[PDB]
């Protein structure tokens, strides 16, 4: 049986909530968050990895990422594979701007060997990954004003669609007052949601397309 409740924060696998600013780098934060979880599970050490490294160095047609113009978590993972590593946020800090790539292999802090995508729209498969693998990068439809009015409980706006536009991190799941949810880490600072987190409806027919583009890296 899978556990009825999972929270990777309680296992020390989730870093502090970040603030992406005006730069559309949610995809890079999602990607590093997933890798951070893996790095902790492999090494026992929890370290913020460099979203800026992704923004600066994967901004090319090769990857189809566009720095602050947006990108894809799986292509971030591919960049890390191709590049042989990624720096920590400490040596490559977040500027919220597209800049020249200055990755340096001597500050490598994590690697990626491969990544895994889950089947489109499969909430059961996302539950399994989250319970057995770690935090999972997902795309959601976060285009509705209600997403940002949310403060507590479980977000289940009927205006939500399956057309995803933002990368976030699922760090757990459970059931709150009878409503199944996904525990989502965003990258809009602590004043977003509930200290940077939002519970989104789970098992409601792929609500906000949360199960539509799920991935996680393997160290
Ligand atoms: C975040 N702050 C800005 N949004 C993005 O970067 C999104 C995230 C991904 S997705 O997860 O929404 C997605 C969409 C479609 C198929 C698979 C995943 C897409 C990305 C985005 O807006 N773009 C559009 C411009 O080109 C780069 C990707």
């Amino acid at each position: 049986t899978l556990p009825d409740t999972v929270d990777w924060r309680e296992k020390g696998c989730v870093t502090e909530v970040k603030y992406q600013g005006s730069c559309g780098a949610c995809w890079a934060f999602s990607a590093v968050g997933a890798l951070e979880g893996q790095l902790k599970l492999k090494t026992g050490k929890l370290i913020s990895l460099s979203a800026q490294n992704l923004v600066d160095c994967s901004n090319e047609e090769k990857y189809g990422n566009k720095g602050c113009g947006g990108g894809y978590m799986t292509e971030a993972f591919q960049y890390i594979i191709d590049n042989g590593g990624i720096e920590a946020d400490a040596s490559y800090p977040y500027k919220a701007m597209d800049e020249k790539c200055h990755y340096n292999s001597k500050n490598r802090a994590a690697t990626c060997s491969r990544y895994i995508q889950l089947p489109f729209g499969d909430e059961d498969a996302l539950k399994e990954a989250v319970a057995t693998k770690g935090p999972v990068s997902v795309g959601i439809d976060a285009s509705h004003s209600s997403f940002f009015f949310y403060k507590s409980g479980v977000y289940d706006d009927p205006s939500c669609t399956g057309n995803v536009n933002h990368g976030v991190l699922v760090v757990g799941y459970g059931t709150l007052d009878g409503k199944d949810y996904w525990l989502v880490k965003n990258s809009w600072g602590l004043n977003f949601g509930d200290q940077g987190y939002i519970r989104m409806a789970r098992n409601n027919k792929n609500h906000c397309g949360i199960a539509s583009y799920c991935s996680y890296p393997e160290i």
